[PDB]
DNA sequence: GCGGACTGCTTACC
């Protein structure tokens, strides 16, 4: 096989790289690396080297990386610029790897680990660390083992041996119920003391030493408490062997904090690539919580405090902490973040750590991009911030809006890069600009006949290729094609839950289909005969394979929109907001444009004149009203509620996508862009179903809405689905009960109409005081506690939240024992009621937890349901119901005398 | 006494 390295790192004037060679076993190299970087040339002494501009460059070869980095300091002293890739590991990597690197991820060790450290006295500091390591569990993906390190000797406890007979059995046996399928994985290893289980740990990481090393939380705990742990048992010497080059940093951060790093380890914290890559936003981030929403397994059940689980049951404690290994493995199985972050960083040929950062991610894809053509990038400048416009939102009139049909562009601002060709050494120059409403009404003079412009006065070169187009047009073809498996396992998935009404009472087998291709029609009509278990069983393996193309798709969506995002951040190699903002510019034209033109066509093809068509509109997308449409052919023309579904996805299909793509072609055509790419499909289709009482959608105003969605991007749901944006239902910050509750109050506006509605609201408003309180708690995060903690009362402008952060410091003041608020964690919060013990109108607790049993019950009793019920529900459906123009209670009418 | 304007904070949408 080719060759492919692991991590690199530079040590002085060391390269140091770990790497899998010819053969396939993994090596590690210390090169003296000999980098080189340029200098601007007389025209004389040309010769391969050309800076992107075109300006000659004499390559300086250095003796090594000191002396380049001295150099490039004495440049600046003289005020000349010194250009080539500063960081000599991008360098390295390039120069050892000239070829597209294709990688054996079997080869690559990746390892998961967990430990556990029983504290008798609150949260045990990592820069600390005074408390024993009881429990370590690592899983390594070479061995497909779990190696569990555990301390039966401490003096928070002597224990007895973990049982891994118990440790299978079910809860309900009195067992921990550890997953089968790893039960002959786990390989125990009990120890008389903590020297010898960390001298074991120690050398159990020499033979098996984490490329990729993972887990929950393994940078902020995990890894610099084990650092400091054995730093302080052994000496930093022997905490260096943490590291394959025996080099470590430890970066300080009071604030006492430290993250420690360790050459020739790849850290990817998975929380840190669950909050990159999940586009989710959670009250709570332990991995309890993460597991239950992710999996959905039970919450670990058990009894007493976790400073006390070890104690009282060690076996318990032990199988958990396996589990909790167990289930980032499993997490990742299905969202697949290091598959994700292994592809992105062979790609781009950066330390896979790296993919946190789109902007080294896209310095290096450049790099590289113009090494093969031997030109030479420019160096880093210093810039100052500036704020610069971006997307166009128009102001929706706050009203129902019973028929919904919305359309989209396809990856915006990557394709107006494309389009009009904007990239650093494509620049042509500038023109003089009209005002952009101008542009949009086609009454400004056409900017250029020569080359590509956007609005806000950029022109640049049509015949040129740009280094930022062609490398961000690759990684798009990379989007399109796993969007392309997501979509069809979501048209899968629809067909399965179709043949879920008619379940076949038979006994077979899931049928074998790649669920990323839409199913022949051989395998629809095998669908309609088999079982629920089957068919359930291939629901499941439906969905799996749509959130594995979600991931892919996504997050390449992700690094090619920061690219654009990227050429407004000062420290990006390529910052320039002419580029920036030629975009953005572009784009609010190009979005008011096709209002225009959607418009105009409508107001002829439906007779009328002068109507506002589109409702609504973000950066990109439109929402035309389609009540004139439907009611050109009538309503009682239409069989059932996808009868006209289908008609309106023809209508959309063969006759205003052809019109929208006219449109684009005339825009393209004034701007003189080198390539239309401006490419506008139908998303949604929303209504109410046929013949029923609901409204269809809503508008609040900008970013607020709600529609009853029956087509989606060709996905023609079997049950419809609510697509609500924006509203209560979709914060974090909404308690969970509360989101549920308005989510089918939302529902029975769109579907069922006001009296369905009133109906669940006089239900709700009856029943809610019996809601779990965890399930009625507000979430927020918790910023800058101490700025507002003023004699441990609330100071001045002291947010709510903040304020019930306080009142529970003071409840629980002379506790250790009792759970902190951390800084920068999110919080549940509750109302109090105003004769309450607590002093103050509201408490705060660590989200994610029940609040202790210190102050527990009395939190329950002093509750303030009323304000709940009005803050957080009525008032957030007064908001929905005012918009739609509706009640969600029965108004007075004169009829009440009767 | 408290509403409106403005500010800080939080968390959406794109
Ligand atoms: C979601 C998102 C969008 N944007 C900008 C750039 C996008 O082109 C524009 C519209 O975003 P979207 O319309 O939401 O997504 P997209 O157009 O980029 O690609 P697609 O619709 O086919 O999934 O908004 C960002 O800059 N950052 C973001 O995180
Ligand atoms: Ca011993
Ligand atoms: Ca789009
Ligand atoms: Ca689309
Ligand atoms: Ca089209
Ligand atoms: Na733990
Ligand atoms: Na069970
Ligand atoms: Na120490
Ligand atoms: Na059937
Ligand atoms: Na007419
Ligand atoms: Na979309």
């Amino acid at each position: 096989m080719k060759e492919f390295y692991l991590t690199v790192e530079q040590i002085g004037d060391s390269i140091f790289e770990r790497y899998i060679d010819s053969n396939g076993r993994e090596r590690t190299r210390e090169v003296e690396y000999k980098p080189s970087l340029f200098a601007h040339c007389p025209e004389s002494q040309a010769t391969k080297y050309f800076d992107i501009y075109g300006k000659p460059c004499t390559r300086k070869l250095f003796a090594n990386m000191r002396d380049a980095s001295q150099w490039i300091k004495r440049m600046e002293d003289i005020g000349l610029e010194a250009l080539g890739m500063d960081d000599f590991k991008l360098a390295y990597l390039s120069d050892t790897y000239n070829y597209e690197i294709k990688y054996d991820h079997t080869k690559i060790r990746v390892a998961n680990f967990d430990i556990e450290v029983t504290s008798p006295d609150g949260f045990p500091e990592p820069s600390q660390a005074k408390h024993p390591i009881d429990a370590i569990t690592h899983y390594d993906s070479i061995d497909d083992r779990f190696y569990v390190f555990d301390l039966l000797n401490s003096p928070y406890g002597n224990v007895e041996e973990w049982s891994i007979e118990i440790a299978a059995k079910l809860q309900e046996q009195g067992g921990d119920e550890v997953p089968s399928e790893i039960i002959d994985k786990i390989i125990y290893m009990p120890f008389d003391n903590e020297k010898e289980l960390l001298m074991e740990y120690l050398n159990f990481w020499q033979q098996k030493t984490p490329v990729i090393l993972t887990g929950w939380n393994v940078e902020s705990f995990a890894i610099p408490y084990v650092y400091n742990r054995i730093k302080n048992i052994f000496g930093e010497s022997t905490a260096k062997r943490l590291s394959p080059h025996r080099k470590t940093r430890v970066k300080v951060i009071e604030n006492s904090r430290e993250i420690i790093t360790l050459f020739g380890i790849s850290v990817l914290d998975y929380i840190d690539l669950y909050k990159k890559f999940s586009f989710t936003n959670q009250p709570s981030y332990s991995l309890d919580y993460i597991s239950e929403f992710e999996l959905n397994v039970g919450k670990l059940k058990y009894d007493g405090p976790i400073s006390k689980l070890r104690e009282s049951n060690h076996q318990r404690y032990i199988s958990y902490n396996i589990i909790a290994v167990y289930r980032v493995l499993q997490i990742d199985a299905k969202r697949q973040f290091i598959n994700l972050s292994l592809d992105m960083g062979y790609y781009a040929k950066i330390q896979i750590q790296s993919v946190f950062s789109p902007i080294k991610t896209w310095d290096a894809i450049i790099f590289n991009s113009l090494k093969e053509q031997n030109k030479v990038i420019p160096q880093g400048r210093s810039h100052p911030v500036q704020p610069y416009p971006g997307a166009f939102v128009k102001e929706p009139i706050p009203n129902r809006y019973k028929y919904v049909m919305s359309f989209d562009l396809t990856s915006f601002y990557p394709s107006i890069i494309r389009q009009v060709n904007i990239s650093p050494e494509t620049i042509a120059g500038t023109f003089k600009v009209a005002p952009l409403h101008d542009y949009i009404n086609a009454v400004a003079e056409r900017p250029s006949d020569v080359y590509s412009c956007s609005p806000n006065g950029m022109m640049y070169y049509k015949d040129r290729d740009g280094v930022v187009p062609t490398e961000i047009t690759k990684v798009f073809n990379q989007r399109k094609e796993h969007k392309g498996y997501m979509l069809a396992a979501q048209r899968n998935g629809e067909i399965i839950k179709e043949a879920l009404h008619n379940p076949n009472l038979s006994v077979d087998e899931p049928l074998d289909v790649d669920y990323r291709f839409d199913f022949s029609d051989e395998i629809k009509e095998k669908i309609k005969k088999l079982s629920a278990k089957s068919l359930n069983e291939m629901l499941f393996r439906a969905q799996r394979t749509e959130v594995a193309g979600m991931t892919a798709q996504i997050n390449r969506k992700l690094l090619i929109n920061s690219l654009y995002g990227a050429l407004g951040n000062v420290w990006f190699r390529y910052y320039d907001l002419r580029n920036a903002t030629a975009i953005t510019t572009f784009g609010q034209m190009a979005l008011q444009w096709i209002e225009r033109k959607v418009n105009e066509y409508l107001n002829e093809v439906c007779g009328t004149e002068g109507e506002a068509f589109v409702l609504y509109g973000d950066t990109d997308s439109i929402y035309v009203s389609a009540d004139k449409i439907i009611d050109k052919v009538g309503e009682s023309k239409f069989r059932d509620t996808n009868h006209w579904v289908d008609f309106l996805d023809k209508f959309a299909r063969e006759r205003m996508e052809p019109a929208i793509d006219r449109g684009f072609r005339e825009m393209c055509e004034y701007m003189n862009n080198k390539q239309h790419l401006m490419f506008m499909d139908r998303e949604a289709i929303a209504g109410p179903p046929l013949g029923s009482k609901g409204i269809g959608g809503f508008w609040t105003g900008k970013k607020r809405y709600a529609l009853n969605v029956w087509d989606m991007e060709g996905t023609r749901y079997a049950e419809p689905k609510l697509k609500i944006m924006g509203l209560e239902t979709q914060k974090s910050s909404t308690p969970k009960a509360v989101q549920k509750a308005l989510k089918e109050c939302i529902r029975r506006m769109l579907q069922e109409g006001e009296e369905s509605l009133q109906e669940y609201f006089k239900e709700f408003e009856k029943e809610f005081r019996q809601l779990n309180y965890i399930s009625i708690a507000s979430v927020s995060s918790a910023n800058n506690i101490a700025k507002y903690d003023v004699g441990g009362f609330p100071g001045p402008k002291c947010p709510f939240h903040i304020r019930g952060i306080l009142t529970y410091n003071r409840a629980i003041k002379g506790n250790i024992d009792a759970p902190q608020v951390v800084e920068g964690e999110k919080v549940y919060v509750l109302p109090l009621r105003e004769g309450n013990p607590f002093g103050d109108k509201c408490i705060a607790w660590p989200s994610g937890t029940e609040i202790t049993d210190l102050i527990k019950d009395d939190v329950l009793h002093w509750m303030d349901y009323t304000v709940l019920l009005e803050k957080t529900f009525i008032k957030p459906l007064e908001g929905f119901t005012s918009a739609a123009k509706l009640d969600y209670e029965k108004k007075a009418s004169l009829f009440d005398m009767f």
